[PDB]
Order: structure tokens, then C-alpha cells, then sequence
DNA sequence: CATTAGA
DNA sequence: TCTAATG
């Protein structure tokens, strides 16, 4: 957690670079299992050889660990950190819609900068267009203050469209959080579940409602169950307009709402931990259901959930407010 | 780990 | 269809 800090830090810098800059899946997959285990290690790594005794650590990484142990730096790391090209890839990538794949391509074409991007908006598809368009706003965190405003809006229209709809703002926002990266709305309706063959309109209707009143201002992607777009708070009695914020709404079969809601609320850790608990308690939990575990090894049979409570009860735990779903 | 776009 | 990109 800190005893192995720079080493795992370096290890991860390395990993990242294989993946994005080069296309070295393996190498990259390498650096990471390494960084995974040396991080688990209970003692201060004093040398290569020592590290070396670990699973995943090879001659390769070892060598690296020595140089870094020996001197506060690594050359390769020093070179990459300099390198224009690899620098560029790191940057473009920050643009929603721009992955490494495209990052690479643009670069080799000569688009390195943000400006570069503009002069060639034409080489970009929609997503990247918006991504570029709202680059600055997309990077800004979302105040809880704002979040409450946003939330207030969505729940409102959603209702007006159908009073039978159930929506939930999941994420850190849900768990207290003073800020947030983007709004996630979990949605379901009673006429939509595991069997009942869809009703795409169900998503569509609300997306529409939202655009109608000007909340959603762009669409990154609209499918029949997942909409990914852009929103914005009505810039009041002017002098101050709001940022463009990413937003995603997802339709869920009423019959899996809670797991889904559980899950999305996180935290990444509470999950696992909650996840690990249900196992002993003779169960299984994933994004959608909860299945009693059978002896033969595994087993199935989706248990009936009407609230986040049902889940807890099931596994006989303490209903934990979201606020405290921190770990 | 799954869904949407794209070409 | 495969492949990319967010989540
Ligand atoms: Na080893
Ligand atoms: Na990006």
C-alpha cells in the first residue's frame, strides 16, 4: 500500500505505455500482474532478485526494479515521459470518443494538438465531435449542488411522461459524494422485465421528453436500452451558463432493478465485499440477480427482489445506507 | 463485460 | 462482420 509504492507506480507507468503507445497487450498485461503482486507483498522490496521470487516477476521487470531501486528513476521511463509521440497519444485520448486506436492514427497523420483536431474536425466522427466540442466541460467535476438540480429535473419529466416509471440516480452522487464525474440514471418500468419482449419506446419516450425541455442537448449514443449523451442546466437569468455534462440513462427490467441499483451505487469495494459476503451466506451476486448457491459446486434460481433491502436480508446483513456503502 | 457505432 | 470506445 506504500511500502511498495514507487515500484508499483513505475510498473503501472510502464504498463500503461505498452497498451496505448505500442500495441503490446502481453507486455502490458505483464507489468500489471507484476504491479499487482508486488503490491500485495508484505515487505519492503530491497532488490531485484527479491522481487524476482515473485510470481509474474521475471528477469525483465527485475532489472527494472533494480535501476529504480538503485537510482530514483528509470531511463525508459525518462525517455517515454519526454517523447513527443507517446506524449501526444496520451493527450488525444482525453477526448471522449478518442481511444488509443484512433489516438495512434491521428498522430501518425500529424494531428497532435487540440487545434489540430479542429482543423480536421472532418476526420472525426460525431462522438469525437462532441467530445472535442465539450472537451473543457467534460473534464470538470460535477458539484453535488448541481447534481441535485439535475436530479430534480430528470425525476420530474420522467414522472410526467409516465407515472409508472422508476428512476434512480446511482453513482457516488448516490453515496453522498461532494462531487461527481457524470450523471447515471437507472431506469425501469413495470411493463419491462426479463421475459416481456421489450418496449424500446420506454427508453425513447423519456429521452425525448428530456430533449424537449432542453436538458439533453446532444446524443453520443442512443440504443434501445442505453442512451449516452450530453446535458445542461438552464442557464438562469444570465451572466452564468452551466457546463455541458455527460449523462447516461439505461433501461432495466423491473425484475433486476435493485441488483443493478445495488451494484451501480457501488463503491467498487462495498460491492466486492458485499459480493464476498453473499458467498458464505450460500449465494451469488452480480449486476442482475442473486442466486442461492447449491452444493454440487454451483447452482441457480434468481431470487425475488423488491428493494435493496431484499438483497441484504437475503444475505442476512445490515441494511447499509448508501452514504455508508463506502467500503 | 456489455452495448452502440462504424465502415 | 470486426473493431473500437464508454461505461
Ligand atoms: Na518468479
Ligand atoms: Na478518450
Amino acid at each position: 500500500e506504500t511500502l511498495n509504492g514507487g515500484i508499483t507506480d513505475m510498473l503501472t507507468e510502464l504498463a500503461n505505455f505498452e497498451k496505448n503507445v505500442s500495441q503490446a497487450i502481453h507486455k502490458y498485461n505483464a507489468y500489471r500482474k507484476a504491479a499487482s503482486v508486488i503490491a500485495k507483498y508484505p515487505h519492503k522490496i530491497k532488490s531485484g532478485a527479491e522481487a524476482k521470487k515473485l510470481p509474474g516477476v521475471g528477469t525483465k521487470i527485475a532489472e527494472k526494479i533494480d535501476e529504480f531501486l538503485a537510482t530514483g528513476k528509470l531511463r525508459k521511463l525518462e525517455k517515454i515521459r519526454q517523447d513527443d509521440t507517446s506524449s501526444s497519444i496520451n493527450f488525444l485520448t482525453r477526448v471522449s470518443g478518442i481511444g488509443p486506436s484512433a489516438a495512434r492514427k491521428f498522430v501518425d497523420e500529424g494531428i497532435k494538438t487540440l487545434e489540430d483536431l479542429r482543423k480536421n474536425e472532418d476526420k472525426l466522427n460525431h462522438h469525437q465531435r462532441i467530445g472535442l466540442k465539450y472537451f473543457g466541460d467534460f473534464e470538470k467535476r460535477i458539484p453535488r449542488e448541481e447534481m441535485l438540480q439535475m436530479q430534480d429535473i430528470v425525476l420530474n419529466e420522467v414522472k410526467k411522461v409516465d407515472s409508472e416509471y422508476i428512476a434512480t440516480v446511482c453513482g457516488s452522487f448516490r453515496r453522498g459524494a461532494e462531487s461527481s464525474g457524470d450523471m447515471d440514471v437507472l431506469l425501469t418500468h413495470p411493463s419491462f422485465t426479463s421475459e416481456s419482449t421489450k418496449q424500446p419506446k420506454l427508453l425513447h419516450q423519456v429521452v425525448e421528453q428530456l430533449q424537449k425541455v432542453h436538458f439533453i442537448t446532444d446524443t453520443l449514443s442512443k440504443g434501445e436500452t442505453k442512451f449516452m449523451g450530453v446535458c445542461q442546466l438552464p442557464s438562469k437569468n444570465d451572466e452564468k451558463e452551466y457546463p455541458h455534462r455527460r449523462i447516461d440513462i439505461r433501461l432495466i427490467p423491473k425484475d433486476q432493478y435493485y441488483c443493478g441499483v445495488l451494484y451501480f451505487t457501488g463503491s467498487d469495494i462495498f460491492n466486492k465485499n458485499m459480493r464476498a459476503h453473499a458467498l458464505e451466506k450460500g449465494f451469488t451476486i452480480n449486476e442482475y440477480t442473486i442466486r442461492p448457491l447449491g452444493v454440487t459446486g454451483v447452482a441457480g434460481e434468481p431470487l425475488p427482489v423488491d428493494s435493496e433491502k431484499d438483497i441484504f436480508d437475503y444475505i442476512q446483513w445490515k441494511y447499509r445506507e448508501p452514504k455508508d456503502r463506502s467500503e
